[PDB]
């Protein structure tokens, strides 16, 4: 299934899913604030690895667009209604900032609603959890 959804992703970067990852772990399409622009992505956190795409309109599915290892990965939650840097002045509603140290920069998501947004905090920190537990 790993190799399967890769082979939907156009434009693929680095090590393969199946080299690195075990298991996607959620999947959704958030609205990303990076660099001055806002831009909807589709995220897939995994074991080990964070990656976002662009959806292809109808006018494979997808367009890769970005990874994080998220051994690297550092995550903040933003208060509804945050106007700052990172969201270049737009009010935040169930936001928060994700770091990608490889680029030395942060970038904002925000999800549909706050059950979304909760859904996407509590897997990461499963991630992160599972990643740091002894293993059987
Ligand atoms: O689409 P354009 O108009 O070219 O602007 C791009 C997109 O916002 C990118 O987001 P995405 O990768 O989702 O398509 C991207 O990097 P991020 O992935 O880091 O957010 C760029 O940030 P910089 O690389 O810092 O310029 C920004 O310049």
């Amino acid at each position: 299934a790993l190799e399967q959804l890769q082979s939907h992703i156009e434009g693929w970067e680095g090590s393969n899913l199946t080299d690195i990852c075990t298991q996607l772990l959620l999947q959704g399409t958030l609205l990303k604030i990076s660099a001055g622009n806002i831009q909807e992505r589709a995220f897939f956190l995994f074991d080990n690895l964070l990656v976002y795409c662009k959806r292809k309109s109808r006018v494979s599915l997808y367009i890769f667009r970005g990874r994080i290892n998220t051994e690297v990965m550092e995550v903040e939650n933003v208060e509804d209604g945050t106007a700052d840097y990172h969201s270049n002045g737009y009010t935040v509603t169930n936001g928060w900032k994700i770091h990608n140290t490889a680029k030395n920069k942060w970038f904002v998501c925000m999800a549909k609603t706050a059950e979304e947004k909760q859904k996407w905090l509590d897997a990461i920190i499963r991630e992160r959890e599972q990643r740091e537990s002894l293993k059987l």
